[PDB]
């Protein structure tokens, strides 16, 4: 091993102790630099919350303008009640954004300036903890130094006046009574001299030993327990806690208008399923009820004070009533058997019509996913064309089977199957 | 009863026919109007779809614009995340948001533009069947005039021949061969011309029966079931339908963004139940591995040579080391109790501050439902106050005992408790 002095083992100590100082500066940059950066984001909340709130308030203001548009240019029927229905859901979601505009203005945004604000008080404070805490490393640190010099000193007066004793001890078997007596005297000023040297050596060295140990124990509890102990304890109190609310205040906000939002949805699903175009027309015919009202039959009105209010069908004119009759029933077989065939196109043709305008064309499902036209038209509108022709054809056929099947069913009454 | 002429009659008929015409006119207005009313709700329609697709595009650039402004002020620490998933969920809703107009710019404004368009065809044709039914119902009352009328003159030629026969037979009996001869002849004309008559009226009144009888049938076809069918058939035809599907695609798109919303709040909540202090600094810690490391352990450093590496507890050494040692085991006792006490305000003092700032202060439910600060401020800064004075307290106790405790043990190990 080396023989070492003291120059050499105090600059090897000084080195590592300025590594440790270098150390110590470079754990307090970066617990600064994470306060920056925590100072920072909490900035960034606060600057993001507000310009939402603003987002919110302009959309909230633009709704309410949307639905008091269609409010002043003003119902029992089904489609007037789906579109009452979106009115009103446009009215509940510009309220909705400014309660939010207002619980990031009130109450989200105060969380992130007063938690800044904490932020700021407590990493002054955890800065001190750090600053005694590495203080006091150093203080230990530097005691060393004298510690190892005493002991330093103290062995080489140790070595040294053994040097002097040994010397004497070989003088001494060189005049071995006047000198003899001389020489003895000396070895024995030597020996108390080494003895006491030894014993200071000694001492110092348990000094020593026992610094070290109070030195090795200080650096560890630091490096393995204090850091550790001053980010939990100190630096992060309180922190996730307060964002954990901060944000969670977010979520309820989001949340609560979300589950409004859903319930206006739901109003005009219901409004939508209430859709009934026969309900529309009972609730028209019974509004205006004057308009549709059936007049009152016309009577037989006698002439000049005329006894009879029934066919005749004596002869001779029985004869010719038979005749019509039987004339009435044969076209009116005919006429049937034509009106039912053009009934018959015209149902097939609605039912054709009714599965072009019930298509399940709805679900746009698709278009949230992020990772010709003419020619159906047409085809819809010539079939309605063709719906029509059929529909006033089928019409005129029954207007002409009513009047003939009314006159034929007054004859057969009158006149029988037999007569 | 009256005994009635043909002004009369046909008068108290002109009445009746008058009335309905006037009730047909009302019947067509009506329909007119409720036509109007359907085109302008299309138009409507149109019209809050195209502002409303507006209000959407300008919140959703607003969102980007949000969302780009913190994404270029630029990680694995969980605030960081939560911040991170925050501004992704703006940049999903901006997305969403535009999807949300392009839905009704593309999709549902065309549909209420067809709808208005095919109405206006639809409206157009139904008018029309309206007009036949209505043109065929007044040609049938209009057709009664002229059968009464033939009614009226036979039936009264029939009364005035039978005055003329009557009178005739009278004279019979008064004269009753030159005269008698010649009113025979005469009442023999007249049985003629009456039997005649009577037999020209009888016709009349039978074609009257029958007419009345169409005419009645006619009148009932259309109040009763051609008004009902000319809605049903006709005008209402595709329109319920179209409005269901037009409002339905509306539902989907915002129960789609809804979804996706969804999504994105959970992911922020997900982060936000992922705060975590000590994994942060483990990441910290690891991150900057070289800051927080600890340095090798200081050696006992032999000065020239130095053979002796331990504790030497020889006499006379021995006395003072053993005085020393009991020394240290008693100052440790009291500074450990001391110690402990301050641990423990320092610990309850912790506890209270977690209460604190874990409060569940976050659910914003009841803003959602529309039909003193800065003392317990102040008061968490005093505790928090006090929790420093008590950490700094604690850790100038604890550093002493470090030491104290670490010499204690050398020279324990060294001496024993019994020598």
């Amino acid at each position: 091993a080396k023989f070492k002095k003291d120059k050499e083992i105090i600059a090897e100590y000084d080195t590592q102790v300025k590594e440790i100082r270098a150390q110590l500066t470079e754990q307090m940059k970066c617990l600064d630099q994470q306060c920056e950066l925590r100072v920072q984001l909490l900035q960034d909340l606060q600057d993001f919350f507000r310009k939402k709130a603003e987002i919110e308030m302009d959309y909230s203001r633009n709704l309410e303008k949307l639905a008091e548009r269609f409010l002043a240019k003003t119902n029992v029927l089904s489609p007037v009640n789906c579109w009452n229905l979106l009115l009103n859901q446009v009215k509940r979601e510009s309220r909705d954004h400014t309660t939010l505009s207002d619980i990031y203005l009130n109450n989200i945004i105060p969380r992130f300036v007063q938690v800044s604000e904490d932020s700021g008080r407590l990493f002054k404070k955890s800065k001190e903890v750090g600053q005694q805490l590495q203080d006091d490393l150093m203080k230990v640190l530097n005691e060393l130094y004298s510690v190892m010099k005493t002991y330093h000193m103290y062995n080489a007066d140790s070595i040294s006046a053994q040097s002097k004793l040994k010397e004497a001890e070989k003088q001494e078997e060189k005049q071995i009574r006047s000198s003899v007596k001389k020489i003895e005297k000396m070895k024995e000023k030597r020996q108390a001299k080494y003895t006491e040297n030894k014993l200071k050596a000694i001492k110092a060295r348990n000094e020593y030993l026992l610094a070290l140990e109070a030195t090795n124990a200080s650096v560890f509890k630091y490096y393995i327990h204090d850091l550790s102990d001053l980010i939990d304890q100190c630096y992060d109190l309180g922190y996730h806690a307060s964002l954990n609310r901060a944000l969670r205040t977010f979520l309820s906000a989001e949340l609560n208008l979300e589950q409004s939002k859903h319930e206006g949805l739901d109003a005009i699903e219901n409004a939508v399923e209430n859709l009934d175009a026969t309900s529309d027309k009972q609730r028209l015919m019974e509004m205006y009820n004057n308009v549709f009202c059936p007049p009152m039959k016309f009577e037989f009105q006698p002439h000049m004070g005329d006894m009879a209010s029934q066919l005749c069908a004596q002869q001779p004119v029985q004869s010719e009533l038979v005749q019509r009759c039987q004339q009435l029933q044969s076209r009116l077989s005919t006429l049937k058997i034509e009106n039912e065939e053009v009934k018959k196109t015209m149902e097939a043709t609605l039912q054709t019509i009714q599965d072009i305008v019930t298509v399940e064309d709805f679900d746009v499902s698709d278009c949230f996913q992020y990772s010709s036209i003419a020619k159906r038209r047409a085809n819809q509108q010539e079939t309605e064309q063709f719906y029509f022709t059929k529909m006033k054809e089928y019409l005129e056929g029954r207007n002409l089977i009513t009047k003939l099947q009314a006159k034929h069913d007054l004859l057969q009454k009158t006149l029988g199957e037999s007569q």
